């Protein structure tokens, strides 16, 4: 196996224990912002770039040379799952990603591939998270992580991005069996997916409910939810019959704040929270037992490092010290200055140490 | 390819031939005596340096621009190989090199490359060194440079520094075969570096044993003067091979009395000293048939110039004209005064004709 984990704060404060400060980790710590990653990226095509397990363990690990994060998350993305299932994906310059030929009608089901052979064609994926797990040498956990299957869906029907989801959304209205069939196809991929990043080195999961936001809550308990709670028993489920220890999940539903009280109830460790949601409201919602990862508004890092220092404060005043894990309420932006995110995770250690003494 | 060599003095000493006078370098010439290389230095953190060729190119330079020293040696660090393999190093201020992640256990060098892929992730020196070979514009040779196996064995181990090597040697007798497994890698990394850095341009080579005096000879036999030969072995064999003229290799194994017989038999040209052997107990245990470098105690340059020039008198009358390299017993200290190493350039050249005439 592997080096002995050296801090696990991240994992301490994931399972609801005390820790002796805050852990923080940046969603799209790996990104344009930093240089270095521009350089990385700049010699292949993304998904090519995803491919290399040496050109992900850079990336993922560019970020914790310059910062003390308290979590490595692998670099790849959501989107290598309907991938994986047949469907050809590009990354357009400036336009971000596309499938040029979404699913749009029930038919367009038969090009799937069956979801049980998915874990066999992200071999590369599990390679990437075994050297990157063998390179960091136990400094901090290493998180994997995949799409929930009511955003993947989204992608596979939009062909892309939307503002409005109305495709994605068209389908759960006028083909809601298709729907459940698509979805339940990309739950079937996910599980041996994810139990796979796993046993590869993977010591805590995250699941992106990217596009929770636009559902509303009758749409989200019918369609998104039921999946978000199969995801995650039987991941646990597999786990365990492997023999093997399960680790914490967290679900990340970014814009549903409407979902909070059931997200805290199904089955995940840590419920991750978006800027728009006050700390003490979503305590509130989710109850004491589960932990709070987030959520400060990305944009805020635009502020002077002072102002930042002052953000950061409040929050952690706002969310307390017990069963919380400091990060954005979303990833990094591109034109975002590093010193900025590097004063955000000072400001985290500073004074979470200082509201413990 | 590149310039005519103008001076090849040093090259001439190094093979063992006459030469009109005694050439002289300083080991860290390059280095914070001189406050134009504290100024260059103060833009990026030390590995970041060692990545711009042309802050190398600079940084080597700078010293030349001074004084008339007899040969260059290229910008770089012994470090820059560990890294490659895939370990983690920083530059602590007033601390010096750290790992954070040493290597403690066998199970710790899975996570290390393979060390025909090390050359490929060294690039950035032989950039390095082709500019500086181009801007030198044959004033001097270049020298290139690594640290040897068990040196850079002993920062792996240790994470750093150390007064003892305890834990490196903690290995060599409770690890012997993960020991010899390591040295392997290490040489099996260093042979192609070194040869491209002859590529790139490099006209001698320097492999530092800096931590050669922990050993005592039983250990060093066994497990540092092995790989010291398969290093210059293969070096020679390699270069060969590709149609290229070898050149003047240099063992310098600090503190290494012990092992004088057996480095001038080591398959190198030229064997460094330390300030701590006489001169004339050297040229007994090495013979007639190697070229000496070194060995002024370089706190001898705290003295005043007028001392200076005496103490470099004695030691060229004790080393003689023939098959000598004029240096320091080891690198320039910081606090040194760049006059009083101009005294000490000045005081090579000078006696070193009179005992000729
Ligand atoms: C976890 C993760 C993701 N992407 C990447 C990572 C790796 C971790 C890291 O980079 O630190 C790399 C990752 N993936 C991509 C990038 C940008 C790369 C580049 O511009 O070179 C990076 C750093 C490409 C990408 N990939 C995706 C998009 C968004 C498309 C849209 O506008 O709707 C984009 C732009 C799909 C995607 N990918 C991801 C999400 C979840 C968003 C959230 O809820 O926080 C989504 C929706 C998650
Ligand atoms: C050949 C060389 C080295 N370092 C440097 C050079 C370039 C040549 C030149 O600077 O003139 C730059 C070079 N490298 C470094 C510096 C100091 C830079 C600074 O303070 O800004 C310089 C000038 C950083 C460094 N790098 C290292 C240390 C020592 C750590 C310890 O205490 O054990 C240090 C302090 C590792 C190292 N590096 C080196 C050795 C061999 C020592 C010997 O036997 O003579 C070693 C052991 C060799």
């Amino acid at each position: 196996g592997f080096p002995e984990l050296k801090n696990d704060t991240f994992l301490r404060a994931a399972w609801g224990e005390e820790t002796d400060y805050t852990p923080v980790w940046c969603m799209r710590q790996a990104g344009r912002y930093l240089p270095e990653f521009r350089e990385t990226r700049a010699a292949q095509d993304f998904f090519s770039t995803c491919r290399s397990p040496e050109a992900c363990c850079e990336l993922t690990l560019q970020p914790l040379r310059r910062f003390p994060l308290d979590a490595a998350i692998i670099f790849s993305d959501i989107l290598v799952v309907p991938q994986a299932l047949g469907m050809e994906v590009t990354m357009v310059p400036g336009k971000g990603p596309s499938f040029p030929e979404p699913l749009r009608e029930e038919q367009d089901l038969e090009r799937l591939r069956d979801p049980e052979v998915v874990a066999s064609e992200l071999g590369y994926v599990f390679q990437a998270i075994t050297l990157t797990r063998q390179r960091l040498a136990g400094r901090v956990p290493l998180i994997g992580f995949a799409g929930a299957p009511w955003t993947l869906m989204t992608y596979m029907v939009e062909g892309g991005g939307s503002s409005t989801m109305a495709q994605a959304k068209r389908w759960l209205y006028q083909r809601p069996q298709a729907s459940h069939q698509l979805l339940r196809i990309l739950t079937d991929a996910l599980v041996p997916y994810l139990v796979g990043q796993v046993v590869a080195g993977a010591q805590a999961l995250q699941l992106f409910e990217s596009h929770a936001g636009h559902l509303g809550p009758q749409l989200f308990n019918k369609f998104a939810l039921p999946y978000i709670r199969d995801v995650a028993k039987q991941v646990k489920a597999r786990l365990r019959e492997a023999g093997l220890a399960p680790v914490p999940m967290i679900i990340f539903a970014k814009d549903g704040h409407f979902a909070l009280e059931e997200l805290a109830q199904a089955g995940y460790e840590v419920v991750g929270l978006d800027w728009t949601v006050a700390p003490k409201k979503a305590r509130e919602c989710v109850g004491k037992t589960v932990t709070l990862q987030g959520n400060l508004d990305p944009c805020a890092l635009y502020a002077s490092e002072e102002e930042i220092g002052q953000l950061v404060k409040q929050m952690l005043d706002d969310f307390g010290p017990h069963r919380y894990i400091a990060n954005l309420g979303h990833g990094l932006y591109p034109d975002m200055d590093p010193e900025h995110v590097g004063a955000f995770v000072d400001a985290v250690h500073k004074h979470s140490r200082l509201l413990r003494q």
